[PDB]
């Protein structure tokens, strides 16, 4: 298996124990980093952060350690939107011009491949023809990166891809069969599967459906989803499966009523270092738990959740990521990625399981418990 860990370059500014930086990462806990994210401009790839260039130096420093790592940098993400993904894929000219700036982005700060984070073709405001236009877009940068390979006589960047898990989304972005043919590695968004937008508590990445989920409501799991993407065309062994390092919390519109489904009026509030409206990284969560807050156990959907006064959150622990791990052996995919390495109990303190509690737990479930370094 593969354990895929996103570090975020706006992690360097949380305040205090927040505070997370490339050299914080354990150069020995996953087998695959990726750097979120690179930009666009005049459809060329791009740093963000004034220390990107001196932080790519770090990540891809920490190979130094580990020499079986493999680094990729991630373009685009949620914030960024559509908008210059469109218009670099609305013609081969825009297309080429990005693919060579990439291979030369890769090569000249020692990444291995490049994470696709458009997120999404086919909708955000992204018209139809981009589905079909994001399909070309792989296969090009794909071969470009089997001819640049033979040019320079080394083996080939990485392609790679962070995808929906909504299934409307799913439908209107990919042409899954041909799509996979030509990304290395699926990345997909297993999480964010409920929120306060719901008008009710639900789980981030619950496993299977609870009971009264139906209709529509039935595809929100990992189980089906994983599985949707299988079914229609990607192969197991690219499948990743998205594990992630926090929660969504919810205001609960009864503090008497605590169960899935509640009725819930707003997001719950931002947590002190990560600063998230509605969001509490796991690290922020084990402070709620540490100070009393009332934990349940999600059985159907094997998930935890905790809840005091009128605040609820949805998350995943130690338990739940053991859980899905085992799982994901069971369906043979090809592995695990996590949002985020700057969301897990880095420093220990907090949750006091060690340091990041939660990757760990992925690290020993798949059997890399053993890998070199
Ligand atoms: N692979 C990949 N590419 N893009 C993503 N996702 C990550 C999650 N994201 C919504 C929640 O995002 C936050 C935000 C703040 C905090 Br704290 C925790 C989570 C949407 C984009 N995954």
């Amino acid at each position: 298996y593969q354990l895929t860990c996103y570090f975020t370059n706006w992690a360097q500014y949380r305040p205090g124990l927040g505070r997370f930086m490339p050299d914080d990462i354990n150069p020995c806990l996953c087998t695959h980093l990726i750097y979120a994210f690179a930009g666009m401009q005049n459809n060329e790839i791009t740093t963000i952060e004034w220390n990107d260039v001196t932080l790519y130096q770090a990540f891809n420093g920490l190979k130094n350690k580990n020499s079986q790592l493999k680094t990729l940098l991630a373009i685009g993400g949620w914030n960024f939107g559509t908008a210059p993904f469109t218009a670099m894929v609305s013609t081969p000219e825009n297309r080429q011009t990005f693919i060579t700036s990439v291979i030369k982005f890769l090569r000249q700060y020692e990444f291995d491949g490049l994470d696709f984070d458009w997120e999404y073709p086919g909708s955000r405001g992204s018209p139809p023809q981009d589905k079909h236009l994001f399909t070309v877009l792989v296969q090009e940068m794909r071969e470009a990166f089997e001819q640049e390979a033979k040019q320079i006589n080394k083996p080939r960047l990485m392609v790679t891809a962070a995808v929906a898990a909504g299934i409307s989304n799913i439908q209107s972005g990919y042409e899954i069969p041909q799509l996979s043919q030509y990304l290395d590695y699926i990345h997909v968004m297993t999480y964010d599967l409920h929120g306060s937008w719901e008008g009710y508590t639900g789980e981030n990445s619950p496993l299977y459906k609870y009971p009264t989920d139906t209709g529509s409501n039935a595809y929100l799991n990992v189980d089906y989803v994983m599985n949707y993407w299988k079914d229609n065309g990607a192969p197991a062994e690219k499948l990743i499966v998205g594990f992630p390092t926090y929660g969504h919390n919810f205001i609960l519109s009864n503090p008497s009523n605590t169960g899935i489904g509640a009725p819930t009026s707003g997001a719950g509030p931002a947590g002190p270092y990560a600063k998230e409206s509605g969001i509490w990284a796991y690290y922020e969560i084990c402070t709620f738990l540490k100070n009393g807050a009332t934990q349940g156990w999600d059985a159907p959907q094997e998930v935890p959740y905790a809840y005091q006064g009128n605040v609820w959150v949805g998350y995943d622990n130690v338990k739940s990521f053991d859980i899905k791990a085992q799982w994901l052996k069971h369906n043979k995919f090809g592995g695990a990625m996590v949002w985020a390495i700057d969301l897990d109990d880095f420093t220990g303190t907090f949750c006091n399981q060690g340091k990041f509690p939660l990757i760990s737990t992925l690290k020993k479930a798949l059997g890399l418990q053993s890998a070199s370094c």
